[PDB]
DNA sequence: CGGCAATACTG
DNA sequence: CAGTAT
DNA sequence: GCCG
């Protein structure tokens, strides 16, 4: 909600994140990530330190945007950056891979298409590049996600199918569409995804899978690519999970995010000696002085959200204000 | 000093 | 496993 | 980068 200093970090904050300094990204995406849920103008340098997530380091950065209306900075920014980051937005490529290709000499998606050696992931990502760029209408993530459920209780329609992420966050735009299926009987989810997936190829809905292990009969997730019919449509990516009914309230939570919040949530759990996943919740986790965990604990029973929160003494929030 | 979420595929 | 993804 |  303000500060456009912070223009100025997040320009840092992503030239960290496509060079591979990605804690150093983190800490600046928490520093912006405050400066907005702020309220105030920052004008001291005092004033910097005493918001959550500020430090001396980032404050002094902060007084060189208002004391002298600019990042010095910036200045020094690697020429590779924008190369980076050109190359990390092809889906299945990340800072490894763009790094790769910069030191063979490639510079423009040309280079890429013409002489790099791609994944079959990477290969759809940059032949649908400037579509997996796009957002979405919340609109036609509804059409979206209603001819996978149609889909879906076609075979059984039993099956419950929740549009998540974004979507369920109340967003006026979406990147992907992430559904949610499972079944209030728990049981019948089994193995559906072979037949909801050949239906949805059947009506040539799906056009590219990324990630489908459907030789595995415990597939929990299909990542891929979806096209509306008639004209003036652009490919959409499509993320969709099958979880058992006993994991609904976590699988939920966890789908409909934010990422940053599903973070604090689980940072939240391990203080506590306990972990969330989109599994479970448990507690009496067993961890080593690094915080990996050595003892899996007990899974406590979570019926709903509400149950996540209420066992991690925090007060409910609804999806939308969950939007971190 | 050293963690910064916890998990699922791919090859 | 490393890399990438949610 | 931040912070315990
Ligand atoms: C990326 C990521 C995501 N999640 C969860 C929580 C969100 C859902 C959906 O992710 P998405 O990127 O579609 O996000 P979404 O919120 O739907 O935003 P878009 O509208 O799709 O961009 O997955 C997570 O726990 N950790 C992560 O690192
Ligand atoms: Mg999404
Ligand atoms: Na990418
Ligand atoms: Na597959």
């Amino acid at each position: 909600h303000n500060l456009h200093i912070t223009e100025k970090l997040e320009v840092l904050a992503k030239a960290y994140s496509v060079q591979g300094d990605k804690w150093r990204a983190l800490g600046y995406a928490k520093a912006i990530n405050a400066l907005k849920s702020f309220h105030k103008p920052v004008t001291s340098y005092q004033e910097a330190c005493s918001i959550p997530g500020i430090g001396k380091r980032m404050a002094e950065k902060i007084i060189e945007i208002l004391e002298s209306g600019h990042l010095r900075k910036l200045d020094h920014i690697s020429e590779s950056v924008p190369v980076l980051e050109l190359f990390s937005n092809i889906w299945g490529a990340g800072t490894k891979t763009a790094q790769m290709w910069y030191q063979q000499g490639f510079r423009s998606l040309e280079d890429i298409r013409s002489q790099a050696s791609l994944t079959t992931q990477q290969a759809i990502g940059l032949k649908h590049y400037s579509d997996f760029l796009e957002r979405m209408p919340r609109e036609e993530a509804t059409e979206i996600e209603q001819t996978v459920q149609k889909a879906a209780q076609a075979f059984n329609s039993g099956l419950l199918c929740v549009a998540c992420g974004s979507y369920r966050r109340g967003k006026a735009t979406c990147g992907d569409v992430d559904v949610l299926i499972t079944h209030p009987d728990g049981r019948s989810h089994r193995g559906i995804f072979s037949r909801l997936l050949d239906s949805l190829r059947q009506e040539g809905f799906l056009t590219d899978d990324l990630v489908s292990q459907e030789e595995n009969g415990q597939q929990q997730k299909y990542l891929g690519v979806c096209r509306l019919p008639g004209p003036g449509r652009r490919h959409r990516r499509l993320d969709i999970i099958v979880v058992p009914y006993s994991e609904f309230a976590c699988a939920l939570l966890y789908f409909t995010g934010s990422a940053h919040f599903n973070r604090s949530m689980r940072a939240l759990a391990k203080t506590k000696g306990m972990s969330l996943s989109e599994h479970a919740l448990s507690t009496a986790v067993v961890r080593n002085t690094h915080g990996a965990k050595v003892g899996p604990g007990r899974v406590l029973p979570t019926p709903t959200e509400k149950d996540v929160f209420r066992l991690l003494g925090l007060p409910y929030r609804e999806p939308a204000e969950r939007d971190w």
